[PDB]
């Protein structure tokens, strides 16, 4: 079995290889990359996701979200306020104000250890999930906006024609801003490009020991546990390294920088924080192995969870039964 530590693999492809995503991410799983949950993977220096990052400004965020922390420095829940529409100029500016900034540290260990000792004190401002790309149309390989999409993957592997699109999102980060743990929709894939600023850390369970990390957040969050049977799907916890490692949970980490991507595999567990203003773009995708885990996928019927259109079919499709619930759920 390859990679029976279950860690996190980091890839160079050459500018050939990177042609056929497809292929590269099977190439990837033959050396066991999914055990972890997590692979990064470097582009090859000839790429280039596009020319300048000069005229980003404009782009507006809609529903910035204030991360508001309750709980003690290691396991901790955050709710999001909505806060007015700004621009990415005007957010850029917040992110490097005295009250948001990164402040000095040594390395990124420091910064690491100051995150998980301060982070519930301060509120920081997320611009996350916003429907929208800056990959260059020009740019053919690894491109977020043109890969194969989700239902077409269905398609091919089962037969089955759905309803639904595929596209990806930006997140425009600042010191603090945090990702909660959480598989992805329906256990799919997620790719992420860190196209600009500073660093992203992430922490990611192997797949094959997620149950653990379940069990855990069930005792460390235990109201929450009673409220719904999935709540880590609404991506609103947190525990620190510390407390995984007292506990026993597997788990690694990574810092990923610009220019370079991630990508988690079904059933990983993950969450982070960004270093500074950044911004990333990410998207689900599917492969042939993926279908398993998508048939047996937990879902959040609580109603908190609430999520896309494109959601509907697969449950229809894969989980007949939990459909009927799972929708009173969404509705
Ligand atoms: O970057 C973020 O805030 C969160 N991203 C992801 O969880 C992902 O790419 O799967
Ligand atoms: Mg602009
Ligand atoms: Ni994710
Ligand atoms: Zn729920």
């Amino acid at each position: 079995a390859q990679n029976p530590n279950c860690n996190i693999m980091i890839f160079h492809p050459t500018k050939e290889e990177f042609n056929d995503f497809d292929k590269y991410i099977a190439y990837m799983e033959s050396q066991g990359a999914h055990r972890a949950g997590l692979a990064k993977i470097i582009p090859p220096k000839e790429w280039k996701a596009r020319e300048t990052y000069d005229n980003i400004s404009e782009i507006l965020i809609a529903t910035p979200l204030q991360q508001v922390a309750s709980g003690r420095a290691g396991v901790f829940t955050q709710y999001h306020k909505k806060k007015k529409a700004m621009t990415v100029g005007e957010y850029r500016h917040l992110a490097n104000s005295k009250k948001y900034q990164t402040p000095p540290h040594q390395n990124f260990e420091d910064l690491e250890r100051k995150y998980w000792k301060n982070r519930i004190y301060n509120s920081p401002i997320y611009g996350a999930d916003i429907s929208g790309s800056l990959f260059d149309e020009n740019t053919k390989q690894w491109n977020l906006g043109h890969l194969g999409t989700i239902q077409d993957l269905l398609e091919k592997e089962c037969g089955v024609v759905i309803e639904g699109v595929n596209t990806p999102y930006l997140y425009f980060g600042m010191w603090k801003t945090t990702f909660a743990w959480h598989t992805e929709d329906m256990d799919l894939y997620s790719i992420n490009y860190l196209h600009l600023g500073e660093p992203k850390t992430w922490y990611v369970v192997p797949p094959e020991h997620g149950q653990r990390l379940e069990r855990l957040a069930r005792e460390l969050f235990p109201g929450s546990s009673r409220g719904c049977g999935a709540f880590l799907r609404h991506k609103v916890a947190l525990i620190s390294p510390t407390v995984l490692k007292e506990n026993g949970i597997p788990f690694n980490r990574i810092t990923q920088e610009a220019g370079e991507f991630m990508v988690t595999f079904p059933y990983g567990y993950h969450a982070g924080f960004n270093h500074g203003f950044n911004c990333a773009e990410a998207i689900n995708f599917a492969t042939p192995r993926w279908i398993d885990y998508g048939k047996m996928a937990s879902q959040c019927s609580c109603g908190e969870a609430r999520v896309t259109f494109s959601m509907d079919a697969f449950v229809r499709i894969l989980q007949p039964e939990r459909y009927d619930l799972w929708k009173r759920g969404q509705d």
